[PDB]
């Protein structure tokens, strides 16, 4: 990638330092902390200036790669991340692992209208550690789950539609915290936006064939 091409959300929030809202536990990556969510309201937001870097990256690429490892409580609907209005309450974007529907839901709010699509057949809420690679480009969403499963969906509007200039002045990025009653239940690890790479590159380097 180029400069500012990897954004580790938990690192950005300083959640490993803090103590409230989560427990540090082990995950698939032995070199980094995993986060069992306790009260996602208390996990700090990504700082404004870091979020604006992330926004500029998404705008430039017209897309992103979002990687996440998760161990999600079965039959729960859990927000992986969301862009919450600083206040005129509501969200402008979320990624939700929907264990009720067996989907990964992508929601975007543009000009005060909500546009939501389900990636179907994306049953992430099992007993177990799962690793995802979500590639969003223009109005397309492509989800790889572990190594050998791919599911796709199209958005009503392009992703850069949401990621406008000083989105940072209107919203902040929260991890594991969503709308109403949709906070993540379970463990998360290595929730990272990555730019200037392809899914193929990610998968090859994670040992998939």
């Amino acid at each position: 990638g180029g400069d500012n091409s990897v954004f580790d959300i938990f690192e950005l929030t300083g959640a490993a330092r803090k103590g409230s809202g989560r427990r540090l536990v082990k995950g698939p990556d032995p070199s980094s902390p995993a986060f069992r969510i306790e009260d996602a309201n208390l996990i700090p937001p990504v700082p404004d200036d870091k979020f604006q870097d992330l926004v500029d990256a998404v705008r430039t690429e017209k897309g992103f790669l979002l990687l996440a490892s998760l161990r999600q409580m079965k039959k729960t609907r859990g927000t992986l991340l969301a862009l919450e209005r600083k206040d005129h309450s509501g969200q402008v974007f979320s990624v939700v692992s929907n264990g009720k529907a067996g989907t990964l839901d992508l929601s975007l709010t543009v000009q005060g209208k909500q546009h939501v699509v389900s990636v179907e057949e994306a049953l992430l809420a099992t007993g177990q550690w799962k690793s995802i690679t979500l590639f969003v480009q223009e109005d397309r969403a492509q989800l790889y789950i572990d190594c050998e499963k791919m599911e796709n969906a199209e958005l009503d509007v392009p992703i850069q539609s949401v990621f406008t200039r000083d989105l940072a002045s209107i919203a902040r990025l929260r991890i594991a915290k969503g709308g109403v009653n949709d906070n993540f239940q379970g463990v998360l690890q290595n929730v990272r936006f990555v730019f200037g790479t392809t899914p193929e590159d990610i998968l090859r380097n994670k040992g998939c064939s």
